[PDB]
């Protein structure tokens, strides 16, 4: 049987909405996204448009901010799926992202069902970025590397936490590190699944829509959980 009510909400393809309100170094911007997720296969397909004009930061720097409830949790790990267990009421996802030798993003998001759509609504604030740096200078290549992140329960606050470093390729062959600190809290009061320590493995591909004039990003992702019981 299912390990949570929310688990049952992801057995098929689910429509997704993303809305982001951003302010980086005083530049306000808005992004809207639409797409589909299929947690049976850990897959996400999304398209994002900057509705205020040109995006003042590089698209790759917002990938982690723009849905871990769509991770594929294999059968022997469904008891560790916090993200679906918080649904439908959802969870708050808070981060600070520290860009090495540059500014920081602070983000607060709510991920929940609204009607039949899984919706991620984000407030992002960035400060202390260098005008001529990798971020405001758009020096990041339009690609994305794979990353494995270590999920841990936050027993006292009834949620999960994770730290991880994103490596962004720069146009000169160097890397821009984006150090992520993340805290997830249920929105509702019902029971949730607090996981054993485990990994989420994510692969991401960035592309463009040939028919899209606006500044935009097409994002395809594969996310799967991997346990470390090592029963051998």
């Amino acid at each position: 049987g299912p390990m949570s009510k929310g688990e049952e909400l992801f057995t098929g393809v689910v429509p997704i909405l993303v809305e982001l309100d951003g302010d980086v170094n005083g530049h306000k911007f808005s992004v809207s996204g639409e797409g589909e997720g299929d947690a049976t296969y850990g897959k996400l397909t999304l398209k994002f448009i900057c509705t205020t004009g040109k995006l003042p930061v590089p698209w790759p720097t917002l990938v982690t901010t723009f849905l871990q409830c769509f991770a594929r949790y294999p059968d022997h790990m469904k008891q560790h799926d916090f993200f679906k267990s918080a649904m439908p009421e959802g969870y708050v996802q808070e981060r600070t992202i520290f860009f090495k030798d540059d500014g920081n993003y602070k983000t607060r998001a709510e991920v929940k069902f609204e009607g039949d759509t899984l919706v991620n609504r984000i407030e992002l604030k960035g400060i202390d970025f260098k005008e001529d740096g990798n971020i405001l200078g758009h020096k990041l290549e339009y690609n994305y590397n794979s990353h494995n992140v270590y999920i841990m329960a936050d027993k006292q606050k009834n949620g999960i936490k994770v730290n991880f470093k994103i490596r962004h390729n720069i146009e000169d062959g160097s890397v821009q590190l984006a150090d992520h600190y993340q805290q997830n809290t249920p929105i509702g009061d019902g029971p949730v699944l607090l996981p054993d320590n485990h990994y989420l493995s994510t692969q991401s591909a960035l592309s463009k829509d040939p028919n899209e004039k606006r500044d935009h990003m097409v994002l395809l992702e594969f996310v799967t959980a991997a346990g470390i019981t090592h029963g051998m």
